[PDB]
């Protein structure tokens, strides 16, 4: 995951769209 030519929100979008803790944490 490389977001440097990319903002924070946009990074969270593509890089955190597969986070598993969106139900259990």
């Amino acid at each position: 995951c490389s977001c440097t030519d990319m903002s924070d929100l946009e990074c969270m979008n593509f890089c955190h769209k597969d986070v598993i803790w969106v139900n259990r944490n």
